C-alpha cells in the first residue's frame, strides 16, 4: 500500500501480487476467443488497405508527407509514465549508447543491470508485476497534464500508451494488462485524449512493437524440463541482452509474475500486436503514431507496414497524420526505414536540416522518473530555452519527456522548467511556431528562424552580454522593419554593404527589462 | 548452519555465502596465471599423444579394448554426492526422458523446473552457492563408503568427482570451487581413492565435460547494458533449456553466487577443462573415466578425443583402463561415438548383448538424494537382485547409484538393499563375477551365465514356486556335474533328448533353506 513515491522502496508488509487469472488460466479461458477476434480485425485491416490509398509497402508509404501542423508545432510533451515509475531509478554507469539513462527499462533490467539495486531496495522476492498495484496514480490528474502541456507551449502530447512490458494506458479487449485492471484502475489514455482534444493539443499514440516477454502457444515442447509442452516465451532482439530466440522455456514460478494479464497466442504479431494497435487507433483517433521497440524484428516480419498503411488510410479525408521512423529495419531479402521523420534520442547528433526531425529527451538524462534527480543534474530553464531554440533553428521539434513518480506526480523542478519555457514561448512564440530554418541557423550565440511565408526573419538573443548584432544578407524592408516581440522599445540599426548592424537598446543591456528573462527576439520585416 | 538433512529447508538465520573472492577478484588475481599453467599442460598432453600409442582420433581410440576386469566386475557403485544433496529434491512430473528423476540437477533447475519448490522451501534470495557451506559432510565417512561398496559386492567405485556446476571433490589448482575450500573442507576424492585402493576396488573418475555456466574473458561487450565489456557467461547446449549461445551477458548480482570459486578464462575447454581433467587423472590414476555432460558440444570441438588418448597413453604399461561413451557426438563437419561401452541411463532399453554395456540407476528413480524417497517407492532387495541378474545375463554391468544427504549420510533403505545384494553375491558370486552371456539369457524366470572359459553354466533361480527346470542344450559333463552354490544338497537330473531336466531338491521348495533367501544358483560342469 504505502511507499514514499519520491524515495520509493519495498513497503513494510509486502504481499505478492496475483492477478485473478494466471497465464494458464488466461490461456484456457481467453486465448481461442482472442485469436478468433484477431482474425476478424486482420481481415478488416486488409480490406481497409485494399480500399485505401496506401499499401503496406515502402514505395507507397514514403509518398505520405509530413503534415504542416507537425512542422509548425515545434514542441511536444512525451508523458513517460508506467509501472517503472514506482521504483523510479537507474544506477550510475548504466547509460544507454544514446547517452540517456533509462529508469523506464527497470522492469526488464531489475533482473540484470539494475539487479544489485533491486535486491537491496525491493528484495529478491519482489517481482516485476508487484509494481503494478503500487502504480495507484492518485496524484495523476489527466486534466492538469493536458493543461501543463498547453502552459509549457506544447502543441502535441504523446503519452506512453504501451511500453515494452506491455501494460496499456487504455482499457483493451486484447489484454488484461491494462490501466483499468492494474494500477490506477481507470482508463488513463481515455482521460488524457479527452483532456487533450478540448485544448487543441494534437495527440500521439506511443506503441512498442516488440515486448520483452510474451507467452505463446507452440506445436512442440521447447525442452524436456518444461512443465507445459504447448507453451513457451517469445523474444526478439529488442532487449539487447542476448536471450534464447525465438523461444525460451516457460516456467510459471519464473514468468507468470512478469507477464500478468497477457493472453497467450500462437502468433505474437498477427494475433496480439496488430489488433492491439488497431484498437488504439480506432478508439483514440491519434494524429501521430510513435513506434518504438522495433529494432528486434525487421518491419517486414513484424508486419508494421500494414499497420502504417491502416493508420494512414483510416485518416484519409478526415485529418492529416504522421508516423515516426521506428517501425524497424525495412529489408528486401544497414537497412532502410519507413516513417515520416527521424527520432534522434537524447543526443541530437548530425541532423539533416533539410527534413523535419524530432529529438526526445527530458530535462535530465532520465527516460522515466529517477528519484535521485534534482535541480543540480537537470537543465536550467536558461539551458532548456537555449537547447530548444537550437533545435527549432535546425528544422527540429523537441519532444520533451516528463517523468512522473508512481503516484503520477511531477516534480517541481520539471514543472518549473516547463512553465518557464512556456512563459518564454508566450512572448517569443511568433518566432518559433510555424517557422522554418533560415540560410543562417546559429551565429555568435544568436539563433535565426523565418516565417514559413518568408516575410519575417526572427533573431533569438539569449545572452545579456550583447550590444551589437551583425547579420549578413538580412535585408530589412525599411528603417522601421525591426522590432522586439512583446515590447515597444525601438530598435535602431544601419546597413554596411551586405551586413545589417543592429544596436541593442540601452534598456535591454540588463535582462530584467526583457519581456522574458530567458531571451528576447528581434522581428525583422524583410523584402 | 542448522538444517535437518532428512527434511532439508532454509535455516533459521540464513546469511548469504560470499567466497573470499568474487568473480572479478578471481579474474584480476588468478586468470593470467591459470591460462599460462593451462598452456603448459596442453603442450604436455600434445607431446604424450605425439609419442604415445593412441592419437586423438576415433579410428585410433576405437582400437582400445574393454579390459577383462570391467567385464568381470559386474557391479559398481556410483557415489552421487554434492551441493545438490543438501536440498535433496526433485518434484513429481519433472522426470527426464530417461524416466529418471534428477535431484542432482537442483542447482540448475532451482531457477526453472524446480523454482516453485525452491521459492517456498528455501526462498528466492537463497542462491545456488548458499548450498555449498551447508554441505558440511559431517557423516561422510570415506572409509565406510569404500567398505560398504565391498560389502555390497561391488568391484568398482565411481564418485561424482565433478558434476555440471563445477564443484570438485578434489583439491584442484584450477578452481577454488573444490571440496577443501567449500563445503566439507576436506579432500573427499583423496579420502575415497585411498579407501578404495586398500580394498582392491577399481576407481572411476566421473568428469562433466560442460558446465551450466562459466565466466569467460571476451574481446568485446555482449550488450550495451553489461557492467563489464571484457566478460561474459559461456553456455553450450548441455542444460537442454535454451540459453543464449555461446555467450550471455554477465551481471555480478545475478551470476556471481552460482559460480563461486571459478576462475575466468578465454577458452573454457582449452584453458580450464582440459587441464582440470589432466590434473584428476595425474593425481588419482583412475582405472576408469566416466564422462558426462558432453551432449551440448561435439567431441571434436570440446577436444575430449585428446583427453581420451592422453588417459589411455599415460596408463600404457602400468594398468588396463576403460572409458564410457559420453565424450559427445563425434562428427567430421546421426553422429558416431567414441568410448569403450554404452551407458543406458535408468532404463535399460534395447541393449546389444554382444558388447559389454553398463546401466546406471539407484534403488529409486532418483539421481541424487530425494528426501521423500522411502521403502515404498524404492526397489525391494528381491527386485534389486532380480534386476541385477537380468543385467548381468545380458552382458551388462550395474553402476548402482547411491544417494547420501547433505551431511553425507546414506539412508537405511539404501544401506539395507546394498547389504542384501552383497550377501546374495557372497553366496552366488561365482555365477556372476567373471561370467559371460550363454546362448540363453532368460527363460521361465530363470537366468543363465557361463564362466568366461566355458567350463561352467550357472542358473540363477529366484522364485520359490519351482520344482523342475528344463534347459535345452545344456550338456552336463556327467551325472554329478550339477551342484548348488553354498550347499551340499545333491541335485538330481535327467536328459530327455536335447533337454536337460533338473529337479529342485525337496528342501529347496521353501526359500528359508536357501543359502541366501533372494535366490540360489545351480552350477553345471559342461563339455
Ligand atoms: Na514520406
Ligand atoms: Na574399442
Amino acid at each position: 500500500v504505502q511507499y514514499n513515491p519520491e524515495k520509493p522502496a519495498r513497503p513494510e508488509d509486502h504481499k505478492p501480487f496475483f492477478y485473478k487469472y494466471n497465464t494458464r488460466q488466461l490461456y484456457e479461458k481467453f486465448s481461442d476467443d482472442l485469436m478468433q477476434r484477431a482474425a476478424n480485425d486482420r481481415k478488416e485491416i486488409e480490406k481497409i488497405n485494399q480500399l485505401g490509398k496506401y499499401k503496406p509497402k515502402k514505395q507507397s508509404l514514403d509518398e505520405h508527407e509530413v503534415p504542416e501542423w507537425f512542422r509548425d508545432a515545434k514542441l511536444g510533451i512525451f508523458l513517460d509514465w508506467g509501472p517503472w515509475s514506482v521504483p523510479g531509478y537507474a544506477p550510475p554507469g548504466s547509460e544507454g549508447d544514446t547517452g540517456g539513462s533509462y529508469p523506464d527499462w527497470y522492469e526488464f533490467l531489475m533482473d540484470f543491470t539494475y539487479k544489485a539495486y533491486h535486491d537491496s531496495i525491493w528484495g529478491e522476492d519482489f517481482r516485476r508485476d508487484d509494481f503494478l498495484p503500487l502504480l495507484h496514480g492518485n496524484n495523476f490528474d489527466s486534466e492538469e497534464y493536458a493543461e501543463l502541456a498547453v502552459q509549457a507551449g506544447a502543441k502535441y502530447m504523446v503519452p506512453f500508451a504501451r511500453h515494452h512490458a506491455g501494460w496499456t494506458m487504455w482499457e483493451s479487449k486484447y489484454t488484461f494488462r491494462n490501466a483499468v485492471e492494474m494500477g490506477p484502475k481507470r482508463d488513463i489514455l481515455k482521460e488524457l485524449v479527452e483532456a487533450s482534444r478540448k485544448r487543441d493539443l494534437k495527440f500521439g499514440f506511443y506503441f512498442s512493437i516488440a515486448e520483452w516477454e510474451y507467452p505463446v502457444i507452440t506445436k512442440e515442447r521447447v525442452s524436456q524440463w518444461d512443465p507445459y509442452e504447448d507453451m513457451a516465451i517469445f523474444h526478439d532482439g529488442m532487449g539487447l541482452i542476448p536471450r534464447p530466440v525465438p523461444l525460451a522455456s516457460y516456467f510459471p514460478a519464473r514468468h507468470d509474475r512478469m507477464i500478468s494479464g497477457k493472453i497467450p497466442v500462437k502468433d505474437y504479431f498477427g494475433d496480439y500486436m496488430m489488433p492491439l494497435f488497431k484498437e488504439g487507433v480506432d478508439l483514440f483517433d491519434p494524429d501521430l503514431v510513435w513506434y518504438d521497440g522495433g529494432w528486434g524484428t525487421p518491419a517486414n516480419s513484424s508486419r508494421v507496414p500494414e499497420l502504417s498503411a491502416y493508420f494512414y488510410n483510416q485518416a484519409e479525408g478526415r485529418k492529416e497524420v504522421v508516423i515516426n521512423n521506428r517501425a524497424g529495419a525495412y529489408l528486401d531479402d544497414k537497412a532502410e526505414q519507413i516513417g515520416d521523420y527521424l527520432t534522434p534520442e537524447y543526443s541530437i547528433g548530425n541532423v539533416d536540416i533539410n527534413e523535419p526531425w524530432e529529438v526526445c529527451r527530458s530535462i535530465s538524462p532520465a527516460f522515466g522518473f529517477n528519484w535521485t534527480d534534482n535541480e543540480e543534474n537537470s537543465l536550467s530553464s536558461k539551458e532548456l530555452v537555449k537547447m530548444f531554440v537550437g533545435i527549432v533553428a535546425n528544422n527540429g521539434n523537441l519532444l520533451l519527456v516528463i517523468n512522473p513518480d508512481g503516484s503520477g506526480k511531477l516534480s517541481n523542478v520539471q514543472k518549473d522548467r516547463l512553465l518557464d519555457l512556456g512563459q518564454w514561448l508566450k512572448v517569443n512564440g511568433e518566432g518559433i511556431y510555424s517557422t522554418r530554418p533560415w540560410e543562417i541557423q546559429e551565429s555568435e550565440g544568436n539563433f535565426f528562424t523565418k516565417s514559413k511565408n518568408g516575410e519575417f526573419i526572427y533573431i533569438h538573443i539569449l545572452d545579456k552580454e550583447k550590444t551589437t548584432i551583425e547579420v549578413p544578407n538580412l535585408n530589412p524592408k525599411n528603417k522601421g522593419a525591426i522590432s522586439i516581440l512583446g515590447s515597444k522599445e525601438k530598435v535602431l540599426w544601419e546597413n554596411s554593404g551586405p551586413i545589417t548592424r543592429i544596436t541593442i537598446p540601452e534598456s535591454f543591456k540588463d535582462e530584467r527589462n526583457w519581456p522574458n528573462k530567458y531571451g528576447f527576439t528581434l522581428k525583422v520585416a524583410v523584402k
